[PDB]
């Protein structure tokens, strides 16, 4: 347009510049002041920007003052009687040329033209072209002259158009000088010195030294470590084969077309490329959104981790490719297109050139808001809501001191992870858009360079962020370099009677002594866990010997859980020292003083209490075909010794340290509660004749393996009837963790045909079997915790406390009777009306004699 005319011929200097004829000129063709002192060129300027600009001032500024001189100058020719009919006569494109004329001799410069004038005005462009070509305007700058000339004989803007557009590409540069040919024939060292060809071919090899080594790494240890092989990494797995199409089919390419300083490959290898160079970081793009989404779901809650498979996980590198397609494909197709980017060494695709043909506007608006603000928005969100879970969470217990440096961690790569995101994407976000909405304005080769620096340095920093970063893979691939527990790998239970248990350490410096696995857990208080510990005064020298009573959820593996930025939170934790004592135990019991009598001078006693507000030992339970899925609530005691002193947990020694699994499980109490009754009464729109029904039971608590007696009373009144009656015992399995989650699965039912006519009743007794056996070979069954493998029972019914400070966190198990009525519909037979109401039972152990 005439801003982009007059911006390129005068050219735009932010300070004080003498102009051809030696006039002091800012911004562009504005003239400050024909005083010969420098001073009073910048008093002159200061009053017109308002402020002392000390002869510097912005972009915006000059806009200002070219606003005002182009809303003058379409007045001074209108005011001029020679220049107004002509004005009026010619177009908006010729209109502007005239301005140009105006703009750069003044009034009185262009009032010396009057045939020029004359025949432009009669429509004749090719007589008054040759007029302004012969004349003394074209000898002083041919360069400007030639360009408003043009301007008149065709009548477009071809003459001022930015670069080179040909067919199958787009040069940065203008064809004025004729220096300009094609990228696939003739090489682009007119665009740029030289040696910033071989500088982006020093750079490109150091993408292929890099890249293809940390990406092939990857792929390399997983197949060789079994460990590294697990749903989750499947989609960081994707990511190494998607930075590696980037450095094999698009860096390795670039490399060689850098070389030679054009694209020798033709337009089939800039094809090949710019697809392997979109799909590549496309798939990369959209690994990182899916494994936000995983990261977010699966820590969150652990139930979804359980659900969370191979299919999952396929899902997810599936859609990856999909999406990726959905952009890598289309420019193939012919949707936008594939062409030479920056110094035309570089294929990639078209977000600068406005094709209509291939329709480049929908392209890069599809890219925009599908291809870039969506991954951005959902990283983002996945992510900061991650952080602001585990800030609760972290906020909740302020005393594990474990789960507080966690969350220093968390916040750490959760902004590295925002960065590595920002620095890739946004210079593209940025100059595409930029480009789409300043496309009047011109751009160099240097300026959608900067942009490829960032996006193709990303197949460096993302494979070493998120991979190299994650502690389980980072290890791995150091015994990777190093070309390759084992020791002792000893860790058993044994029994005497005297019935009491012991364990000895790998080291056996440490043995423990416990009375009892099964720890019960009363409602008003708590059984703690009793015992001593047996320390070797030779091997245990100048150490601490400690005692811990830990109660962690856990969920999904050791490993990746770990990794996975945070770790299995744990709920409770306790410490006391037992050697050196400080001081000692005011009062023992029975067990402590039978130990301390049978073993010799180096016992010592530890008593470790529970508090009131935690669970029981409870586990999800996992199917046959599923492995290495675990999930489950459990306590454990543990004894070490360490050179470290007290707050050192996290890491300790291995050979030292010995532990053995407790439970802590919930007896039936003596008093069994009221009749259980339930009742309620159903009606509809059209028929508003009622429903009554009485549901009633026997026992308010049942027993394992006690029949459950659910009496129904069904009475009808209303005008339909009732097919069937089916009776449930259903699980409510509720699980507080991060957040509060229920999850009901229906552990036994029975149901019975007997039909209810309107105005009769029927009353019916069905019991109900709810028995493991059965259930045996499912998904999320809650069930009671199993000491090793041994055999197990459905989860009991976990009684709290009555009056609470501290919210209950773990696997909280309910039970509940649902009475299911299917009802003939009102329309029609075949449409049915399923009515059902609830009513709460427990289900615990019964208390031995
Ligand atoms: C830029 O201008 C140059 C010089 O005019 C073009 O090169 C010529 O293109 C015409 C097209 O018909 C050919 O007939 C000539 O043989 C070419 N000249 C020479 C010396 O080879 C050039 O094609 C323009 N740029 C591009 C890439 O099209």
């Amino acid at each position: 347009n005439i801003f982009e005319m007059l911006r390129i011929d005068e050219g735009l200097r932010l300070k004080i510049y003498k102009d051809t004829e030696g006039y002091y000129t800012i911004g562009i063709g504005h003239l400050l002041t024909k005083s010969p002192s420098l001073n009073a060129a910048k008093s002159e300027l200061d009053k017109a920007i308002g402020r002392n600009t000390n002869g510097v001032i912005t972009k915006d500024e000059a806009e200002k003052l070219f606003n005002q001189d182009v809303d003058a100058a379409v007045r001074g020719i209108l005011r001029n009687a020679k220049l107004k009919p002509v004005y009026d006569s010619l177009d908006a494109v010729r209109r502007a040329a005239l301005i140009n004329m105006v703009f750069q001799m003044g009034e009185t410069g262009v009032a010396g033209f009057t045939n020029s004038l004359r025949m432009l005005q009669q429509k004749r462009w090719d007589e008054a072209a040759v007029n302004l070509a012969k004349s003394r305007w074209y000898n002083q700058t041919p360069n400007r002259a030639k360009r408003v000339i043009t301007t008149f004989r065709t009548g477009t803007w071809d003459a001022y158009m930015c670069g080179t557009e040909g067919p199958n590409f787009y040069v940065p540069f203008s064809n004025a000088t004729g220096v300009v040919r094609s990228p696939f024939e003739y090489p682009q060292y007119y665009l740029a010195e030289p040696w910033q060809f071989s500088m982006l071919a020093a750079y490109m090899f150091l993408l292929i030294v890099l890249g293809f080594p940390i990406n092939f790494l990857t792929l390399y240890v997983t197949v060789q470590h079994k460990k590294l092989r697990t749903p989750l990494n499947y989609i960081l797995l994707n990511l190494a084969v998607a930075d590696l199409f980037m450095v094999l089919g698009g860096f390795t390419s670039t490399l060689y077309t850098s070389l030679h300083g054009y694209f020798v490959f033709g337009p089939t290898g800039c094809n090949l490329q710019g697809f392997f160079a979109t799909l590549g970081g496309e798939i990369a793009l959209w690994s990182l959104v899916v494994l936000a989404i995983e990261r977010y779901v699966v820590v969150c809650k652990p139930m979804s981790n359980f659900r969370f498979g191979e299919n999952h996980a396929i899902m997810g590198v599936a859609f990856t490719w999909v999406m990726a397609l959905a952009c890598a494909a289309p420019p193939l197709a012919g949707w936008s297109r594939y062409i030479p980017e920056g110094l035309q060494c570089s294929c990639g695709i078209d977000y600068y050139t406005l094709k209509p043909e291939v329709n480049n506007e929908s392209f890069v608006i599809y890219m925009f808001v599908v291809h870039f603000t969506i991954p951005m928005i959902i990283i983002f969100f996945c992510y900061g809501q991650l952080v602001f879970t585990v800030k609760e969470a972290a906020a909740q217990q302020q005393e594990s001191a474990t789960t507080q440096k966690a969350e220093k961690e968390v916040t750490r790569m959760v902004i590295i992870y925002v960065i590595a995101f920002l620095i890739c994407w946004v210079p593209y976000a940025s100059v595409a858009f930029y480009i789409f909405t300043h496309q009047g304005s011109c751009f160099g080769p240097i300026f959608m360079t900067i942009p490829a620096f960032f996006a193709k340095s990303a197949a460096i920093y993302n494979p070493v962020i998120y991979i190299m970063m994650n502690k389980q893979f980072r290890n791995c691939m150091l015994t990777t370099i190093c070309c390759g527990d084992d020791e002792a790998s000893a860790t058993v239970s044994k029994t005497e009677t005297s019935v009491i248990f012991k364990k000895v350490s790998r080291d056996k410096s440490v043995t423990i002594y416990l009375g009892k696995r099964d720890y019960v857990d009363h409602v008003s208080q708590v059984e703690p866990v009793d015992g001593v510990v047996l320390v070797d005064p030779e091997l245990v020298k100048g150490k601490k010997v400690y005692v811990t009573l830990t109660c962690a959820f856990r969920y999904g593996q050791e490993d990746i859980d770990v990794m996975g930025l945070t770790f299995r939170r744990d709920l409770y934790f306790s410490r006391v020292q037992v050697y050196p004592p400080v001081g000692a135990m005011s009062v023992l019991t029975q067990l402590q003083e039978s130990l301390l009598k049978k073993l010799g001078d180096n016992t010592y006693p530890f008593l470790l209490t529970f508090p009131d507000y935690l669970p029981c030992s409870v586990m999800l339970q996992p199917a046959p075909q599923d492995v290495g899925k675990s999930c489950g609530v459990d306590f454990e005691v543990k004894a070490f010794a360490s050179d470290i002193t007290d707050p050192e947990e996290d890491k300790i020694p291995k050979k030292s340290s010995v532990r053995l699994l407790i439970r802590k499980v919930q007896h039936a109490p003596p008093e069994m509660g009221p009749q259980p009754s339930a009742e309620a009464s159903w009606q509809f729109f059209m028929s508003d004749k009622p429903l009554n029904l009485s549901v009633s039971l026997s026992k308010e608590i049942y027993f394992h393996g006690e029949p459950i007696p659910v009496t129904v009373t069904v009475t009808n009144n209303t005008d339909k009837v009732v097919k069937k009656i089916k009776v449930s015992v259903e699980q409510i399995a509720n699980v507080v963790l991060y957040s509060s989650d229920y999850y009901v699965k229906p552990v036994a039912s029975e149901e019975t045909q007997e039909k209810v006519q309107p105005n009769s009743t029927l009353t019916k007794t069905l019991v109900l079997v709810p028995l493991l056996a059965n259930n045996r070979e499912r998904r999320g069954i809650a069930l009671d915790g199993k000491i090793k493998h041994e055999d197990t029972n459905l989860a009991s019914s976990t009684i709290i406390k009555e009056g609470i400070d501290r919210t209950v966190m773990g696997i909280l198990v309910s039970y509940h009777i649902k009475v299911k009525l299917t009802v003939s519909g009102f329309l029609g037979e075949l449409t049915s009306s399923e009515v059902a109401t609830e009513v709460p039972f427990r289900l615990m152990h019964p208390q031995p004699e």
